């Protein structure tokens, strides 16, 4: 019981469709085990269910810069991810495209997906926006070798620590700065910035990284990872599992209801501000798109397949991938 309410957008079935197409074409996903694997992970329900304000090619969009995060995600389940040297410069060259250098004809198949994710993301975007978002995912990118560092120290970092790897390797406000973008909406400022809305945005995403841990701990603790927040809580506080993943729901259920209680004043805080109507209604939006992203993710884990099959189809005496499509 993590405290979230149920939740989808009518693009489902077009996105599934047009996503398939997506990974086959760019080298993502081949035939065969890792087309089965990746079609078991429902990306298309994940982007319906966490994004069901967006339509059409928003939908598309938001499908696959999923598929790029779990893809590219799962080259890391190898020896990638016991080399933070050869990480950090894998990830360098991920950034350098972030920040305007085009990977070029015949580039990897994770730089021309990113590459594919990030023009239709900012065609047409806020220069806020792009601004923002380009940091965001500049330290999504850098936050993979420090993930890799603390596998090879073996031991969970302090809550501080973890929340500064975490927060980077799990798409910090990624999710929700595409979900703005999908709903074609862009959030004035003055109310990004308002501390409700700061902690709200933080909050949100703590809640759906938080939930992941506990859901994807399985599949993580014997591949030797040490960034989930159970393994954090059992560590500090010399508890059994259960106290722990009892710690963790907790911390989930208090930033839901921080959340919840700030919600209420946004309607005041637009007033104070003076915000138009068509303001009043982006911002509004916004409140629906982070409820959305909590809610969604978190139905989506409890019907799909790559947290309960992982173990099975990809043990941790191997690679978490079929097939190397990131070269390091
Ligand atoms: C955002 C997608 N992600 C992290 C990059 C792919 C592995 C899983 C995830 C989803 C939701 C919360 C935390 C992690
Ligand atoms: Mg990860
Ligand atoms: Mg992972
Ligand atoms: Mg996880």
């Amino acid at each position: 019981d993590f405290g979230l309410p149920a939740p989808i957008s009518p693009g489902l079935e077009a996105t599934r469709r047009h996503n398939l197409g997506w990974v086959r074409r760019l080298g993502l996903v081949g035939d065969g085990p890792s087309l089965a694997w990746y079609t078991s992970w429902d990306m298309p329900r994940l982007a319906a269910c966490g994004f069901p304000h967006a339509r059409g090619a928003a939908l598309d969009l938001c499908a696959d810069a999923m598929a790029f995060f779990f893809v590219f995600d799962d080259q890391f389940d190898g020896p990638l991810g016991r080399d933070p040297a050869r990480a950090a410069r894998v990830c360098r060259r991920l950034t350098g495209i972030v920040h305007g250098a085009g990977p070029g004809p015949g580039a990897d198949a994770c730089s021309a997906a990113f590459a594919d994710v990030w023009a239709r993301s900012t065609d047409g975007a806020h220069p806020g926006w792009v601004a923002r978002t380009a940091h965001e995912w500049e330290y999504y990118f850098a936050a993979q070798a420090h993930e890799a560092i603390n596998r090879l120290r073996g031991t969970p970092g302090d809550m501080e620590s973890y929340l500064q790897v975490r927060r980077g390797i799990s798409g910090t406000d990624l999710p929700l700065s595409l979900g703005e973008r999908a709903a074609g909406i862009t959030v004035p400022a003055a109310a990004f910035h308002s501390p409700q809305l700061r902690i709200m945005r933080e909050a949100a995403i703590d809640v759906t990284l938080m939930c992941n841990d506990v859901y994807s701990l399985e599949k993580e603790e014997a591949r030797g990872d040490m960034d989930n927040l159970v393994l954090v809580i059992e560590h500090a506080r010399r508890c059994t599992r259960d106290e722990a993943v009892t710690a963790a729901r907790g911390e989930v259920a208090r930033r839901v209801i921080r959340f919840e209680q700030l919600a209420r004043e946004v309607p005041a805080l637009c007033a104070q501000l003076g915000l138009s109507a068509v303001e009043r209604a982006h911002v509004d939006t916004y409140l629906g798109v982070m409820e959305a992203w909590m809610s969604g993710y978190h139905a989506w884990q409890t019907q799909t397949r790559r947290y309960t099959g992982a173990p099975h189809v990809l043990p941790s005496t191997g690679p978490g991938y079929f097939d190397e499509v990131l070269p390091t």
